């Protein structure tokens, strides 16, 4: 379909960037985005695990990645895959560290794709929800942030300020 191909990630089937988008500024529009957060998660060295196990295995591995995201996420939550190795969400927080953390810890366990037992790192970058590129810049900002910070670590914007 030319929808599906607009809208969502082929190996995935998670909602894309331009979906993200959408989303983003439906979003935005109402009134009191309750603590409402754009969270930015990258797989760390997903290039080196291409030439070390092959192509085929890691893109089984991505989709073992989405669907855990998926799966911690919830369903009140939207997950979406915004680049090859690059995942986004869409939540509402009281405590987003917490959830953060919950999520990281998680992702942080092994895969056991094809009997090949695989361990992946990761960064997350954050941002206060509240027009769809500057939110998706500043989750970018505290992504890069995030990665000078070292290997599994996470940065949350707010109105900005480091948190």
């Amino acid at each position: 379909k030319l929808e599906f191909l607009a809208f969502y990630d082929e190996l995935t089937g998670l909602p894309n960037k331009n979906s993200l988008i959408r989303w983003l500024n439906l979003k935005v529009s109402q009134m009191d985005c309750i603590d409402t957060y754009l969270i930015f998660l990258e797989v760390r060295d997903l290039e080196k695990l291409n030439v070390t196990y092959g192509y085929d295995l890691v893109d089984e591995l991505i989709i073992h990645i989405s669907k855990r995201i998926k799966d911690i996420a919830g369903e009140g939550n939207k997950a979406f895959k915004i680049g090859f190795d690059r995942f986004a969400i869409i939540c509402k927080s009281e405590n987003i560290s917490d959830f953060i953390e919950r999520m990281l810890s998680q992702l942080l366990l092994p895969y056991n794709v094809n009997g090949n037992l695989i361990r992946v790192n990761f960064n997350i970058g954050a941002a206060q929800i509240e027009a769809a590129a500057n939110l998706m810049r500043r989750c970018d900002l505290a992504l890069i942030k995030a990665k000078e910070e070292g290997l599994n670590e996470y940065v949350i914007f707010k109105p900005i300020e480091i948190q």
